[PDB]
DNA sequence: CATCTG
DNA sequence: CAGATG
């Protein structure tokens, strides 16, 4: 957590560059397990050889460690941090919908900046467009102060279109968290389930409404159960208008709402721990269900959920308020 | 994993 | 359809 700090840190710094600049998924994958292991390691690694002794730790890495422990730097790391080429890739990518794969092709055509982008707006798809349009707006985090106002609005709407809908704004929001990164509502409906053969309107009907009132300003992608777009709070009495923000909407069969809802509320940690224990309790869990675990190795058959309560209970536990689902 | 491009 | 993004 701090005794192998730099090691795992330069490790990760490399892994990144493998995957992002080079297409080097293998190496990327390499740099990664090591950074994980020296990470879980208890000693203050003092040498490459000490290190090498570890699974994951080969020789290439062991060498970089020696050089690093030897000098405050690493050259390869120093060379990469300059390379206008390697830089551009970390940049472009920042753009919504510009992945690495893309980041390359652009840079090669020589699209290196926002300016470059704008100039060639023609070559980017719709997604990358919105993405470039709201680049600032998208980096800013969301205040819970706006978070509430947002949720207020969405919640009123859905109810409006159908009393039978169920929505929830998961995430950090859900945990307290003074600020979010983007919004995600989890949708459901009595009339939506595992077996029930669809109801698409179910998603679109609400989407529609969102725009009717003009909250949702653009669509990133819409499908039959998942929606990805842009939104905005109305600007009061003209002088102060809100930044454009990211939002996601998604359909769930009323039969797996809770698990999703649980799951999606996080944190990741509260998840595994819940998960690990649920294993003891002779259970199994994922984003969708809870299954009575068999002995013969594994077993299934979905247990019933009516609130995040039912699940907790299943595994015999303390029902947590979202606030305390940290870890 | 679900949507999108093409 | 493969491949990419989130
Ligand atoms: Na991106
Ligand atoms: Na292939």
């Amino acid at each position: 957590e701090t005794l192998n700090g730099g090691i795992t840190d330069m490790l990760t710094e490399l892994a990144n560059f493998e995957k992002n600049v080079s297409q080097a998924i293998h190496k990327y994958n390499a740099y990664r397990k090591a950074a994980s292991v020296i990470a879980k390691y208890p000693h203050k690694i003092k040498s490459g050889a000490e290190a090498k002794k570890l699974p994951g730790v080969g020789t290439k890495i062991a060498e970089k460690i020696d050089e690093f422990l030897a000098t405050g730097k690493l050259r390869k790391l120093e060379k990469i941090r300059q390379d206008d080429t390697s830089s551009s890739i970390n940049f472009l990518t920042r753009v919504s919908g510009i992945g690495p794969s893309a980041a390359r092709k652009f840079v090669d055509e020589g699209i290196k900046t926002l300016e470059d982008l704008r100039k060639n707006e023609d070559k980017l798809n719709h997604h990358q467009r919105i993405g470039l349009k709201y680049f600032g707006d998208f980096e800013k985090r969301i205040p819970r102060e706006e978070m509430l106002q947002m949720q207020d609005i969405v919640l009123n709407e859905v109810k409006k279109v159908d009393s039978e809908y169920i929505a929830t704004v998961c995430g950090s929001f859900r945990r307290g968290a003074e600020s979010s990164g983007d919004m995600d509502v989890l949708l459901t409906h009595p009339s939506f389930t595992s077996e029930s053969t669809k109801q698409p309107k179910l998603l679109h009907q609400v989407v529609e409404q969102l725009q009717k009132v003009h909250f949702i300003t653009d669509t990133l992608s819409k499908g039959e159960t998942k929606f990805m777009g842009v939104c905005q709070l109305p600007s009061k009495n003209d002088e102060k208008e809100y930044p454009h923000r990211r939002i996601d909407i998604r359909l769930i069969p009323k039969d797996q709402y809770y698990c999703g809802v649980l799951y999606f509320t996080g944190s990741d940690i509260f998840n595994k721990n819940m998960r690990a224990h649920a294993l003891e309790k002779g259970f199994t869990i994922n984003e969708y269900t809870i299954r009575p675990l068999g002995v013969t190795g594994v077993a299934g058959e979905p247990l019933p959920v009516d609130s995040e309560k039912d699940i907790f209970d299943y595994i015999q536990w303390k029902y947590r308020e979202p606030k305390d689902r940290s870890e």
